[PDB]
């Protein structure tokens, strides 16, 4: 996971609300979530990897193991179980709740970091340059 560390800053959003009103997300809650800009950091001890996401809109942090189911309270204030793994290259975060699951994919492209969060048919591509 080693590409993955580092300081990463928003640069770019495409379809985010369209993929929060799929989740489930409120009015209110889109309209202050979808202007941030955050910063995402990506840090590695052992066998724990730590994103942190820092914004105007709400900090988070979440710490876990890959393949090891985890508990995750996000931005929008779903309570998720999530479990994120590694395939080819790409860091699967699946987020189940409610009867629900999404899934966020972080992979590495050119000097980019590029995050596809998807919710059944609607895909939002968000990408980050390092900060």
């Amino acid at each position: 996971c080693d590409a993955f560390v580092g300081t990463w800053k928003l640069v770019s959003s495409e379809n985010f609300d369209d993929y929060m009103k799929e989740v489930g997300v409120g009015f209110a809650t889109r309209k202050v979530a979808g202007m941030a800009k955050p910063n995402m950091i990506i840090s590695v001890n052992g066998d724990v990897i730590t994103i942190k996401s820092e914004s105007t809109f709400k900090n988070t942090e979440i710490s876990f193991i890959l393949g090891q189911e985890f508990d995750e309270v996000t931005a929008d204030d779903r309570k998720v179980k999530s479990t994120i793994t590694l395939d080819g290259g790409v860091l699967v975060h699946v987020q189940k709740w409610d009867g629900k699951s999404t899934t966020i994919k972080r992979k590495r492209e050119d000097d980019k970091l590029v995050v596809e969060c998807v919710m059944k048919g609607v895909t939002s591509t968000r990408v980050y340059e390092r900060a």
